[PDB]
């Protein structure tokens, strides 16, 4: 059978290799069946060659030792007795001599065998009568003990066979073998040489180790299955000759570890499209950050954060020796609207997004109030009673500020336990692009607030083109300007901040809040520096 | 002599070991003199354990065999011819036989030598007369060719010796040597083991290349004298049994290469206190950068620089439709004093440092010039004809800037002539704590001009304590304040520059420029906003 023994070549169960019969040998049959002839070989051959060279040189220098071989019986039986202790692996061995000129028996033939601490030697002779590779040349020359020729062999001469299962009553024996073969040869009348016999060994090899990762002199040297573009091959050793055992790991550039991360083929480790993105896990990491851009960004607002303090610092004592309070409420608004670029530049917290949120509603209502405050006082005392307003300016803010800062706690208050408590949302962000990231999250309260700012502000507008230079003049262009970006703003990042880059973001908040809120600086601080 | 032979160890030179008389072998001395069986050695031994073995067993299976060795002297022979045939590398072979109980002469010994193409056989008995390891055991039986006992040996029971010179007439043979021995047992009538001889080939080593760097089977294993710690052994291969060939570079990490770079001794690589210090070249590179410091500070001049920009470009027009020359001409000074830092900041070149000295001097001098013509026009007109002067500050301001145009140009064009034309003066930097940068070079013109702007500044200061709110008032801080900064600025810069890093005096340089410049802007500007 075939089948069971081919079974036996990847698992080393020898009871699996039984209730099969025999009627043949059956060898090995592979890529590298016959490799050539590795080291511990070579110390047999080495053995194996000197019976030889012994055996030709003896019968080529006299011509009667092939003949009278029966009575030479016992220094036969040493030399197969020697070449049988070769190896510790060694279990068999044969000396034939080839029959006289035009016979039928073999005129001597000799085994021993290796059955344990033993050797037994049997005849196997004639009831078992069924049967120049560039031979150096060497000048045999004596002083003390005329001139002659001869040839010689070389341990390299020595021929190997492929592994075979020998059987033996009908079944098949375990344990592989191969066997070493080596010719003596003597001398013809014309004297150039001649067969005469051959001397073999069989070698047990179950206990050497096949490498199939590696390259070299083994058997089965380079046959694995493993590709080197995504997986590095790892032979496990400490085994015997059994084919299959090895494993081959994923690489760390190709590190998707797809098929078992690997413990032309077993090489779909999936590529990773990043460090991360199937590589140590089948998810991705935080995307890529910068310093330039940051700190830039972070400066550049800086500038601004320092510049208003210092109006404000310098304000305070310029009228007090002397509308102060005026002036360093709205200042504080303009303040509270600079915050949330550097809010939106450390990591993401409930608290930082709520607190994000709070800043940028109360700035919002401070300043935006009193533009429309004056504005519609203003088309309230033209053709339809605080003249100046002279302090109830304050008071309407009061009354406008305690609302709004309500609407804030609340929402805060619910929305902050919920979140933190059983997290109906949390910080979660994830690009489709393939990236991911930590971003606030967006609910019908925050649609609520947009709406309220929205209104608040097309109220305005109903204000400004109801008269349709003054003080009216340049914050008509300003109310208007303002509606369209925060509208593109809004309409923008509802949608698209979620798939979007955490610095191309930045980058957008950076240039809407100094865009709108530099506008508004300029188009109602101008009027004032010159008049 | 024990010197040329050891000199014969370092090179392959044979003409050396001539003009030395003998009396006895040197044999080599080393760490590694004995190592154990390297593998062509393993096919040797291959080859003479056979012969032990062959001959134990044939004496012992009977015991007139060792009688009547005379008559059976064809069969040693071929013994020890087949010996010699053993390996390509062997010289010499020997087999002897032991006397007979109380005896004087060996009665047999046989030599074959191994000379070119052929081998030859001499008797070397009578007239050379002057002279258990563990053994197994195994059972002798026979089925068709009964039952007895029997000890053999085995490959590794094979003993070597240290390499030698063999000396012949009297004078060292070139060629070192190396021989294998082995003992084959007889029966003795208690019937336990005895010697009886002994089979030997000497073998030549002189091809076999020794590796001095690695480990393993070699001769001369691990002996070498690069320390790895700098350096890293690499053996130089193609050679023979020759002793001390190899080299030893140093690592990239103490890649001093102190030591002829390497091609407990031989690692004297300077151990390099960077990447450049010591290693690739004796001489540093250039100090490390930074991108976020360097980003943040640019920004924050270009703050500034956008703010004053804003101021002149929204100043242009408010008051033509109605002194605008005098507000615009001193803020193109302030403007033209913000450049340097942002001067100082891309790599060096003379045109980019003589720039930094344009802006630099005539900033100062458009600026503080009005400084000081509004204050000493107010002191030649308070108690001592331009009661406003009405476009004669404008007359006053070109008579002061004409001249130090030319004082600019002159030196501008001496320096930058003889600077890129023989360069009496060239950009050249370098710190004394270890590190290596380019940087505008100082003179005694630049000390003029210091001198220059200093002396021109406590005139003013003089014209403060002269009459020691109003306008003066202001400027008198300023001036006093400002003189002590620049005067502390330029002796330490003067002095610490050439050692500082780059990015150290950019950042002082900032400082000095924000605080003076601001500190005269808030200073001049201040009371135009209230009044």
């Amino acid at each position: 059978g075939a089948e069971a023994a081919l079974a036996y070549l990847y698992s080393g169960d020898a009871q699996q290799l039984s209730q099969v019969n025999c009627s043949e040998r059956y060898e090995a049959r592979g890529a590298g069946a016959m490799p050539g002839l590795p080291p511990s070989l070579q110390g047999a051959a080495g053995t194996l060659a000197q019976a030889a060279n012994f055996l030709n040189m003896l019968l080529q220098a006299n011509d009667i030792r092939e003949s009278s071989v029966e009575e030479d019986v016992e220094w036969y039986q040493a030399l197969v007795r020697s070449v049988a202790e070769g190896d510790p692996r060694v279990y068999r061995a044969l000396l034939t001599f080839n029959p006289p000129p035009g016979a039928s028996h073999l005129q001597l033939a000799l085994q021993a065998t290796r059955t344990g601490e033993e050797t037994i030697l049997q005849d196997l002779s004639g009831n078992w009568v069924q049967e120049t590779p560039a031979l150096k040349k060497r000048v045999l020359t004596n002083d003390l003990g005329p001139q002659a020729d001869g040839y010689v062999g070389d341990t390299q001469q020595v021929r190997l066979s492929p592994p075979f299962l020998e059987c033996q009553e009908g079944r098949l024996r375990p344990g592989w073998l191969i066997t070493l073969s080596a010719t003596f040869y003597g001398l013809k009348p014309d004297l150039s040489p001649e067969v005469r016999g051959q001397v073999q060994m069989d070698v047990d090899l179950q206990s050497v180790d096949i490498n199939q990762c590696a390259s070299g002199p083994g058997w089965y040297s380079n046959t694995h299955l493993c590709d080197l573009n995504s997986t590095q091959c790892v032979p496990l050793e400490s085994q015997g000759f059994v084919l299959g055992r090895y494993l081959c790991r994923c690489r760390p550039g190709f590190y998707g570890a797809s098929p078992s991360g690997g413990l032309g083929r077993l090489l779909q480790c999936l590529p990773c499209p990043e460090g991360c993105t199937s590589c140590m896990d089948a998810t991705p990491c935080l995307v890529e950050e910068a310093a330039v851009l940051r700190a830039a960004v972070l400066a550049c607002q800086a500038c601004c954060m320092l510049a208003i303090f210092l109006s404000m610092l310098v304000s305070y004592r310029c009228r007090r020796n002397k509308g102060v309070v005026l002036l360093e409420t709205v200042l504080f608004g303009f303040l509270l609207l600079y915050f949330p670029v550097f809010i939106l530049y450390f990591k993401p917290s409930v608290f930082r997004c709520i607190a994000l949120r709070w800043v940028r509603l109360l700035g919002f209502a401070i300043v935006y109030g009193t533009i429309i405050l004056k504005l519609y006082r203003v088309l309230q005392l033209f053709l339809s009673s605080a003249l100046l307003s002279s302090g109830r300016l304050l008071r309407r803010l009061g009354l406008l500020l305690l609302p709004v800062l309500g609407f804030l706690a609340v929402w805060t208050v619910g929305a902050l336990e919920r979140g933190i408590q059983h997290a109906p949302l949390v910080i979660r962000g994830h690009t489709p692009s393939g990236r991911h990231f930590y971003l606030c999250h967006h609910d019908r309260w925050d649609y609520i607030m947009v709406v309220a700012e929205l209104l608040l502000l097309c109220w305005g507008s109903f204000l400004c083109y109801a008269t349709r230079f003054h003080e009216p003049r340049y914050m008509g262009i300003a109310l208007h300007n303002e509606l369209l970006l925060s509208a593109a703003f809004h309409t923008a990042r509802f949608v698209l901040v979620p798939s979007l880059h955490p610095d191309w973001t930045l980058l957008l908040f950076f240039f809407h809040t100094h865009s709108t809120v530099t506008t508004t600086l300029a188009l109602i601080f101008i009027p004032k520096f010159w008049k």
